[PDB]
């Protein structure tokens, strides 16, 4: 067991090993403090997560965002460099932080201050689908992916993160609001049981604000966002019809006057005709029928980059404990066990 010592930021206690130095805080679910570590080098960022047994809710989701981040090894996704608590048992532990390296920019940064070459669009949109066919390998959805987050470094190279892992509220995703702008149609308007398909909805929302330098879909709320949608891909036929759940649903859908899908290439004026093509298959209504992140790696659009023997897929991933329950000391315990158990990468 290392030392540990104490101090006192912006009203915060903070008891982390002596390995970590030089402190400072940069920003929900948890306060974070940049720092140094000496044990490896790296510039990491600190998580000091508030409030992690508080009920039987938050527990559980403390549990399910430590073995997530314990389980992702893969170069194009958020991994977990260390993980503490003060605590010398079980009977007096309280307190959780995550370590993990310290991000700069964002893709938000690089779209709005940067002028992105087609070479540019073709080696970040590549990251991202590396990344995601590991993911959907091991049956996650990441369910939240958007510019701000997804980081990236000088040199182009990036990193997936802040995985969703609570439902967010009814208020965050309200009116003009780019929490709801990146989301694949039947998981805004909750149409039917949604899968890892509504990643690759994501991904063309992404890739066509790269290519435009403008958001694709910035709806003004959900009725006015879903008129944008079906102006550029059509409204459905009988076929989708028939797998939305909700007959109040299908009412309103068929309460609309009936549109064709959109020449892609009068609306991406002058992109390579390789992306456009690729925004067509993404983009499709049907989450059913739209192609899968291992398909997409194929396309000729990654010609330069595609290496089949060097896009790994994920460990098996087991999520039987999202249909357990327990009480609030349980899921403490279960926890407990993990922040023990783990071992730092090589
Ligand atoms: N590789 C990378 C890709 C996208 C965004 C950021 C980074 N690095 C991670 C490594 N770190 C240095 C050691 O703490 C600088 C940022
Ligand atoms: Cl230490
Ligand atoms: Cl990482
Ligand atoms: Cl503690
Ligand atoms: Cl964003
Ligand atoms: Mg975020």
């Amino acid at each position: 067991r290392p030392t540990f010592y104490r101090q006192e930021l912006n009203k915060t206690i903070w008891e982390v090993p002596e390995r970590y130095q030089n402190l400072s805080p940069v920003g929900a679910y948890g306060s974070v403090c940049a720092a140094f570590d000496t044990k490896t080098g790296h510039r990491v960022a600190v998580k000091k997560l508030s409030r992690p047994f508080q009920s039987i809710i938050h527990a559980k989701r403390t549990y399910r965002e430590l073995r997530l981040l314990k389980h992702m090894k893969h170069e194009n996704v958020i991994g977990l460099l260390d993980v503490f608590t003060p605590a010398r048992s079980l009977e007096e532990f309280n307190d959780v932080y995550l370590v993990t390296h310290l991000m700069g920019a964002d893709l938000n940064n690089i779209v709005k201050c940067q002028k992105l070459t087609d070479d540019h669009v073709q080696f970040l949109i590549y990251q991202i689908l590396r990344g995601l066919k590991y993911i959907h390998s091991a049956d996650i959805i990441h369910r939240d992916l958007k510019p701000s987050n997804l980081a990236v470094n000088e040199d182009c190279e990036l990193k997936i993160l802040d995985f969703g892992l609570a439902r967010h509220t009814d208020d965050e995703m309200t009116g003009y609001v780019a929490t709801r702008w990146y989301r694949a149609p039947e998981i805004m308007l909750n149409w039917m049981h949604y899968n890892q398909t509504v990643d690759i909805w994501s991904v063309g929302c992404i890739m066509a604000e790269l290519l435009t330098g403008r958001t694709l879909f910035p709806g003004t709320d959900h009725i006015d966002q879903l008129k944008l949608i079906l102006r550029l891909v059509g409204t459905p036929g009988a076929e989708l019809l028939k797998k939305i759940s909700s007959e109040s649903a299908r009412n309103y859908i068929q309460s609309l006057a009936q549109m064709p899908k959109m020449n892609f290439a009068n609306v991406f004026i002058g992109a390579n005709p390789l992306a456009v093509d690729l925004l067509e298959k993404m983009l499709v209504l049907d989450s059913d029928k739209r192609i899968t992140a291992a398909q997409a790696l194929a396309h000729a659009y990654f010609a330069q980059y595609h290496d089949p023997d060097d896009e790994p897929v994920a460990d098996p991933y087991d999520q039987s404990f999202e249909s357990r329950d327990l009480l609030i000391d349980e899921w403490k315990s279960l926890t407990y066990d993990e922040v023990i158990s783990f071992v730092p990468p090589p």
